[PDB]
């Protein structure tokens, strides 16, 4: 039955396949990102009339009928991408007429303005020139001054916010102004009477950094500030130290652009590194087909190629099929071998992990180097002596990432500082890198390919975090993917697999749970909405990839031959199309819980293709 | 008579000039730049068996009857140059048999063998492990954290020396070791029965660091050395932000080389300035039409593109020739407008000057902008208002370059410590950029150009100056040109054009001086010995330049209309080529007295064109 899906979806995966030999889906997000292009080319004075035409289309194209954007597919409006994006038209073009402008202008204002935009969307405005500086929450350069161990050290914030903040504080160090023309002024977007609605930190806004902010909002005014030129230096120097290989930053969108600002501020747009990263830029870029043109937040090929080949390894395909191998071989040339910021708290760790992109040898990430090693633990290489190394290292350094509690964080360790979560700057999404289920999840099943058992300690002591850890309902909670069905099925296939009891309480406790919420198409659906009201808990649009980790929660607890079971792979079956891929609408990736959503173009035929593959399995 | 030799020359000129507008002829020097990058490329572990023989073609090439390698052509045999070569050739294949490789090991042992070689040759044997780290005078990391104002701080040494030393410090604190392969491995330079005659520190060197140094060699021993990670970082951050926008650091061949290595040694292969400063490279080289390659110890566009200007001025050319003014533009957008380097000494001076080679921001030298600004002045381009401006920011930055002796330097403002000069690492070539009579001589000319005479006190000042540094049979020392004739001839013309009298007693002692070495052959020559012994000031083969140079000192003293003076015109008319240009087999220009010459191609047709051109005004 199913047989003729598997082996359609195959051919098609297959097909996808690059000739170097890995896969790579884009990424998707929202239209902040391709917003900030068009400002930052500004800054730069680097404006191509042809991309900014390009990028009019794709903004409007994301448009909704109500004239706003949101964070993902079908979800409610949001005033920070539409703010952004608005700028973005009225510059390119669009005049503050026309139909568009005009719902969006008045979404903005019926809810406050410009005024209750997050941190970001305010400073940007005011690197144009449409917002006072001395109301943007300050962050000084001197905070480069800070130990290893000292309250809000650099070093205590996570990896993706650390490299900004480092940036930033060069940018705010000198508060520059790069003026709009007057055709592209936007002081429409104060003109609101309903009161501003304010985000506050993350965490709750404790006085103690209210009162400091205004502290250094007026030192910042003073004549002179002793040794500011020398921390300006060492956040400089800290960023020239650790540019990645593609001119990148981190191989994410917001250090990189905040960096190039940064450079340009302190003329050195003729140095290697400023020309290296513009240039680099180009590479996240993506033709649509349909005019437009957009940037990626960032790439995944490391992450596709890995889920890419245990799907098909689990589908079928011999573990030495020539094309994984071309797979296999590519992989072993990623894994980073020199110290990046984890070692500040590991310097006696081996270099042996793994990162999203293709050159981010500094910031490997628990999450791919599991994944990885894991897929090479499935192959069959020609050099024997290379995959038996590779995943040694990489194996030692996952084991040596683990955190205090069990669990694994995804970039550094034990990235628990409660701290950073107040400051008035750290408005928007995750500001810290705890240790999450997921991830250590995804460790476990890792180890558990290999053998290593419950009997282990390292391994106890992650059941033992997932047990606490575990959701009153019986769910697991969904931080890199949306959502509890992500989560869920992420545990049980773990727990599953480093030999745990499937039939104990807990664990029947969440399979009946995944039943449980199994739309009546037979598929399961998680909306993204699940991250704000807990009523859209394990509920939505039913979709591949989430009906995937749906089933593959239950395949692993035994309960592969059951209704809800066999009623699922219908679903897969059915929806399947003609090439053999499958569609998806809809986000089922996590940024930020609640901030900032992402759509993994590659999950809607993977993630199918591997439940697939393990329902053949049960029979 | 002379008419048609001048026009045969201009439209050999114009042929060479570039699309872009620019005219650029190699620079010639010795094998210590193949020999080097040949070892460089093993170090890395990048050896392109191609490239490889290239450079083996042109080692032999250059070696003479005896078996060596000069410094010049028709110059005495040099030990370094020729130990280098011999390892150089001996890795690339050669067997310690063949007769090129007896007869230049022969010439090796007759002085002493390896243990007589300047302290780079020895370095750089060490760096392969073929001579002991513990002999090699040391130079720490530490370096680093004298200040602006202390003794022996980075900022002491000029501008050449001082990015090596940085990069240097980083080698010398690991003391790595990349062994050579069995088949290249050179005892051979220890056999020896003559006594070892090492070269001492180039001003002399004073027990005190002496006795340092074996502190430092017995430190280095030690199992903890506090800051020094500090102090290395400090090293790197340095070089990461002077790292120049072609890739290479200063635009010179030591630094380069050594940054490169000083980058691998931390694991920093994968680093975009490490990437960029690789790639770079290849433009610094040449394919020789005889299968060999070679590499220039620096580029010069800007210099050529300079005097070729000046000269098809003087020569007759319409001020807004079409194309000349396609020079005009291209120097333009060269000009620097951020700080460097040179900053250091003057804060508030206003960037405006103009390097030697192609992308150079932070080393431009006083030589190169007087040159430019004055060969701008002599041109009528379309925007005079770019034009007008140009030259204000470029002249206003010489001036704030003028030393406290009233002379200028190249590169950096009074630095004149003799601190460096007895430093045992030290003993090759010059450490220090002090003013020299040469580039004073080109300011004031530039000067001249625009009206500036006597009465001006910056003019006084450095005329006093050039007064107290003639030499007792009048002539002028030749700093970064071969010799007197090159110096007097300098001076004299720019005597002439801030207005001096040309009828004083000093300046007619200069050209008696030029008509008593005036060679039969109706030219003047002047061999590179003249910087060792005072036999050959003066005295040499006749070659295009040099007598030029000597001809323009003439007919700036009014004896234009003279024997002497006609006499060496019709050298130039009759030596002329058939193509209009001229052939010079010598060197004419100076690295380093006594220790580094350049053959400035260009030189041979550019000098003897401005010559006559100026021959012709006097009539
Ligand atoms: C828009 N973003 C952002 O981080 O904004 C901020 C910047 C600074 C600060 Cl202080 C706060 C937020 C995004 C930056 C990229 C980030 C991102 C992080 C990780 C990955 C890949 N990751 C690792 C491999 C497995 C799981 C997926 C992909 C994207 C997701 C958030
Ligand atoms: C082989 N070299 C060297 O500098 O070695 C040392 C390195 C370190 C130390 Cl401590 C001592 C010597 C050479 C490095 C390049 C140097 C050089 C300097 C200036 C120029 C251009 N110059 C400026 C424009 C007009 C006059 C010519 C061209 C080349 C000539 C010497
Ligand atoms: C120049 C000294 C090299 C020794 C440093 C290795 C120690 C590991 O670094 C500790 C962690 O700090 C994070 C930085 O790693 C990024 C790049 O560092 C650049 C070259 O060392
Ligand atoms: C990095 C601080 C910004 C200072 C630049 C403003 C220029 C003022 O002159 C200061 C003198 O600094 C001398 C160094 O030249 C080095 C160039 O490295 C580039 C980064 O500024």
């Amino acid at each position: 039955a199913y047989a003729r899906t598997l082996d359609r979806a195959v051919e098609y995966l297959l097909s996808c396949q690059k000739d170097e030999g890995y896969w790579w889906g884009p990424l998707l997000s929202n239209v902040t990102m391709e917003a900030e292009y068009v400002l930052l080319c500004h800054i730069l004075d680097r404006v191509d009339r042809d991309r900014m035409e390009k990028i009019r289309r794709y903004l409007l194209h994301e448009q909704r009928e109500d004239g706003t954007w949101a964070l993902y597919p079908g979800g409610p409006p949001d005033l920070d991408t539409t703010i952004e994006a608005y700028v973005a038209l009225k510059y390119i073009g669009m005049s503050r007429d026309e139909e568009p402008m005009q719902k969006a202008l008045r979404f903005i204002q019926s809810q406050g303005g410009i005024e209750s935009s997050r941190v970001f969307t305010r400073m940007w405005l005011a690197l144009v020139g449409e917002y006072p500086w001395e109301k943007v929450p300050m962050v000084p350069p001197e905070i480069m001054f800070l130990g290893k161990r000292m309250p809000l050290n650099i070093y205590e914030f996570g990896s993706w916010a650390r490299a900004t903040v480092v940036a930033l504080s060069i940018v705010m160090s000198r508060q520059p102004v790069f003026p709009l023309p007057e055709r592209a002024r936007v002081p429409e977007l104060y003109e609101t009477d309903v009161p501003p609605r304010r985000r506050g930190a993350k965490g709750g806004g404790g006085w103690i950094f209210d009162a400091l902010d205004r502290a250094l909002h007026g030192y910042q005014k003073l004549s002179v500030h002793p040794f500011r030129r020398a921390a300006e230096i060492r956040a400089l120097d800290w960023l020239l130290e650790r540019q990645a290989g593609d001119g990148s930053w981190g191989g994410i969108q917001p250090p990189w652009f905040y960096a190039l600002i940064a450079l340009k501020i302190l003329d050195m747009t003729q140095h290697p590194a400023f020309i290296k990263g513009w240039e680099g830029l180009e590479l996240y870029g993506v033709e649509l087909d349909y005019g437009g043109w957009m940037f990626q937040a960032s790439i995944s090929p490391v992450w596709d190629t890995g889920l890419a080949v245990l799907a098909l390894r689990a589908a079928g395909l011999p573990a030495d099929h020539d094309r994984l191998v071309k797979a296999g071989e590519w992989l072993l040339d990623r894994q980073i071998t020199v110290p990046g910021d984890w070692a500040v708290k590991r310097p006696n760790l081996k270099p042996g992990g793994f990162a999203f992109q293709f050159d981010n040898v500094y910031y490997p990430d628990v999450d791919d180097t599991a994944v990885v090693v894991w897929a090479l633990n499935t192959l069959r290489l020609p050099d024997e002596r290379r995959r038996r190394d590779a995943m040694t290292k990489g194996f030692r350094w996952i084991v040596g990432m683990q955190s205090s509690n069990g669990g694994w964080g995804a970039y550094d360790v034990d990235n628990t500082s409660d701290l950073p979560n107040h400051i008035p700057f750290c408005d928007f999404g995750e500001v810290t890198d705890p240790p999450s289920e997921d991830v250590t999840a995804h460790v476990l099943e890792c180890f558990g390919s290999f053998g290593y058992d419950d009997a282990w300690k390292v391994i106890r002591r992650a059941v033992e975090y997932l047990k606490r850890e575990q959701k009153p309902d019986g769910s697991w909670f969904g931080r890199w993917g949306v959502n509890y069905l992500y989560g869920t099925g992420a545990v049980v296939s773990a727990l599953k697999a480093v030999g745990i009891d499937t039939r104990e309480p807990y664990i029947q406790k969440a399979l009946d749970w995944v039943e449980q919420h199994q739309n009546p198409d037979g598929g399961w659906g998680e909306d993204c909405r699940s991250y704000e009201d807990p009523a859209y808990a394990g509920k939505g649009a039913s979709t591949p990839s989430q009906t995937a980790w749906a089933l593959m929660a239950l395949i692993a607890g035994g309960r592969a031959e059951s209704e809800a079971a066999r009623r699922g792979v219908q679903y897969l079956v059915e929806t399947q199309r003609p090439d053999g891929g499958w569609d998806e609408p809809y986000y089922t990736g996590t940024g930020f819980p609640g901030d900032f959503y992402l759509g993994y173009t590659m999950y809607r035929h993977v993630f199918p293709t591997l439940a697939l593959g393990r329902y053949k399995q049960a029979i």
